[PDB]
């Protein structure tokens, strides 16, 4: 028997405004959830979600295998060496069920130093032709923005639920720099689903994604109305109510990292399930140079000996671990 996860709706809208106390009344929820399951749905958060899953299955249904080839991310297609994180993620029928298109900060262009300077994780998007798919960059780089700001008035949230002002982490997250992306995935319906695409667990539940850290400050997760993620706590894995108009939310690793373990990053699977379903991850990542010093709010003096860790190696690091691990998505 799987029991369900605590995971608390929370009106974020006064992270937005200048009520001071009733951010910090945000704050404490953040922190509880945080200390709980590390799973809260942001609620109240200004974002038109009512269309992004259909945008993302009829961009999907819509693309052709050239155009798929064409905009393929390099583990897909050897010709484009630059493209490892940014492009389209094609399935493998009877193999790998999952399809997605992954793209970065819409600043990232050849005018930016970091391109200039071929730094790793820095890549310029790629998109499909507008006149096949009206309106997609534009729907695209619009979210992206969009869920910027939804993500630092978050990151507001966290900074005040740590005892820190609110733009300790905010500061570092910057339209100019930032290493965030968002990935437009595809879960089909199959008939029959192919046994190769489905991993079991260990206690025996089918799987569509193993267990894992997110590789993140923190993670900012639309999906739609399909339950199918699992939080891992003593008691074992939990069920993530699906909440199709909420952001799901939670820490990654270099949360983790930074608070000496106070905000843990849990650890989340993807149940199988077979049904059409869409899911919009927006990674929380910083510049790469940001450095984020560690401290210890458990500690009375609040000292961490942990190195701080500069955000582009850490990006670099985890997502190649990420991929080791849990396979090329
Ligand atoms: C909702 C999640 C479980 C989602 N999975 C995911 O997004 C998984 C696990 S967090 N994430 C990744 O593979 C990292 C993608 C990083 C991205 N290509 C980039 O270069 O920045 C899913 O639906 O599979
Ligand atoms: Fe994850």
């Amino acid at each position: 028997s799987v029991s369900k996860a605590n995971v608390p709706k929370i009106d974020v809208s006064p992270l937005f405004g200048d009520d001071q106390a009733a951010k910090m009344r945000v704050a404490q929820q953040i922190d509880a959830a945080s200390r709980d399951t590390g799973f809260f749905y942001a609620v109240n958060h200004g974002i038109n979600v009512q269309r992004l899953s259909q945008k993302t299955k009829e961009f999907h249904m819509s693309i052709t295998p050239e155009e798929k080839w064409d905009l393929a991310i390099r583990a897909y297609n050897k010709e484009h060496q630059d493209q490892v994180r940014a492009g389209y993620y094609l399935s493998i029928p009877g193999k790998k069920a999952v399809e997605s298109f992954c793209y970065l900060n819409p600043n990232f262009t050849p005018d930016h130093p970091r391109i200039q300077a071929k730094t790793p994780t820095h890549e310029v998007n790629v998109w499909p032709d507008e006149t096949k798919h009206p309106g997609f960059q534009d729907f695209a780089e619009q979210y992206y923005w969009d869920v910027f700001g939804l993500s630092s008035a978050l990151l507001k949230g966290y900074a005040l639920a740590l005892g820190k002002e609110e733009n300790f982490f905010a500061r570092h997250f910057k339209p100019d720099d930032t290493l965030a992306s968002v990935v437009l995935i595809r879960y089909p319906y199959l008939d029959p689903y192919p046994e190769a695409a489905i991993k079991t667990a260990a206690d025996g539940t089918k799987l569509s994604f193993e267990w894992h850290e997110d590789v993140s400050l923190i993670t900012v997760l639309y999906q739609s109305n399909v339950q199918n993620l699992q939080v891992e706590t003593a008691a074992g894995y939990q069920d993530i109510e699906a909440d199709d108009t909420g952001y799901l939310i939670n820490c990654g690793s270099y949360m983790a990292h930074l608070t000496n373990n106070y905000y843990k990053a849990p650890i989340a699977r993807v149940k199988w399930v077979n049904a059409e379903r869409q899911s919009l991850p927006f990674f929380v990542n910083l510049g790469y140079d940001s450095v984020i010093d560690p401290f210890d709010p458990r500690e009375p003096n609040g000292k961490s000996d942990r190195e701080p860790l500069s955000y582009g190696d850490y990006l670099q690091n985890g997502l190649v671990s990420l991929i080791n691990k849990n396979g090329q998505t």
